[PDB]
């Protein structure tokens, strides 16, 4: 999260993180933290108990490298997480946000298991009974005519998929907003 105590202040900003990302490097090393040090920058200090238990999870998925230390390339990484740049970055972040968690290729049973990476049916609405029934019915309509499996270039059209799937992927994919889940 962060320790600006204010989603007001965020929207105000707009920019908030990006400072203190910039300013870090006066205070931390040039490209060196720990992921205890990291956190605790950020905030994490009550209020966090079982949501801290499900960050864990998604906190080793999201590191990417799944090291014990956080390099400057992961600040870069970081920053497209909060925000998106460039549309032709925003591709490049999203296929990496999987950074390939497999041996490449995924199929609607695999994004079933990856779906608890991303979020259960902790949402009030949404999510009927299972999020896994909304992603196989739009798969299954998609068809993608030919050619179920996911590649390269479909690896694209995954986010396509539903604007409600990814209405909720993108509360997912991000640093401080995440906030706002623990608030539903």
């Amino acid at each position: 999260g962060n320790i600006m105590d204010g989603k007001s202040v965020e929207e105000l900003s707009s920019t908030e993180c990006h400072q203190w990302y910039k300013k870090f490097m006066t205070e931390c090393p040039s490209g060196q933290l720990t992921l205890y040090e990291f956190r605790q920058f950020f905030g994490l200090k009550n209020l966090s108990p079982w949501a801290s238990q499900y960050v864990e999870q998604m906190f080793e998925t999201f590191d990417f490298n799944k090291d014990g230390y956080i390099d400057f390339m992961e600040y870069e990484a970081a920053l497209s997480l909060v925000l998106k740049g460039k549309v032709e970055q925003k591709l490049r972040w999203y296929f990496k946000l999987y950074d390939v968690d497999g041996n490449g290729c995924i199929d609607r049973d695999e994004l079933l298991t990856i779906i608890r990476a991303i979020r259960a049916i902790n949402p009030c609405s949404d999510s009927t009974m299972t999020a896994e029934e909304f992603t196989d019915t739009v798969f299954s309509k998609i068809d993608v005519n030919g050619d179920g499996e996911l590649s390269l270039e479909e690896f694209m059209e995954g986010v396509q998929k539903d604007q409600m799937l990814l209405d909720t992927l993108t509360r997912s994919l991000d640093l401080t907003r995440i906030v706002r889940r623990l608030q539903n």
